[PDB]
């Protein structure tokens, strides 16, 4: 759906890449957590590194991602997700505002 | 406090000034709404216009604001608020990430 209901949201944002990724933590009634974030248009790919596995869900926009040790970019648009293994990484680019939810897995 | 509890958060962000202001809508159990937002470092002041009155609460950072038809900037830091009348405007600058809550009044 278009919203999270019955959640806690931490007010202080997390900002990286000199302001190209801006997110907040969202905590659910069952004690699980997600990140609600925005990636702004990039010139070069942005690298994120995972400890626990993650699912990245695109809420709005279009991105190209190289996951783990893949060598070609994969395209994702709103409504699609990608999985990132634990202890790995992904490199993401976008030409427009990209809204996402990061699901801890 | 450092968080909102028992809220609805709309997933799609609102982004302005070519990515210098990024926010989400937060809706409370009583039907009231607030904006949770970030302003990134600015080179020139950013103008916002109000219909209903607003209180801007600084959560993190430091900004300078000219409110309504004031002619000198006023300084606000984390923990401080400013009031903007309805049918008016404010012009805001910051040199660092600025987290804020906009309260509808």
């Amino acid at each position: 759906s278009a919203q999270f209901d019955h959640v806690t949201v931490i007010k202080k944002s997390n900002v990286y890449f000199g302001g190209l990724c801006i997110s907040h933590t969202v905590q659910f009634e069952d004690g699980t957590k997600k990140t609600l974030g925005v990636i702004l248009p990039t010139e070069q790919p942005l690298t994120f590194e995972t400890h626990v596995p993650e699912r990245m869900e695109i809420i709005s926009g279009e991105c190209r991602v190289k996951i783990a040790d893949s060598t070609e970019s994969e395209l994702f648009r709103a409504g699609q997700s990608f999985y990132v293994p634990g202890n790995s990484l992904f490199k993401i680019e976008t030409d427009e505002v990209l809204d996402y939810v990061c699901h801890l897995e």
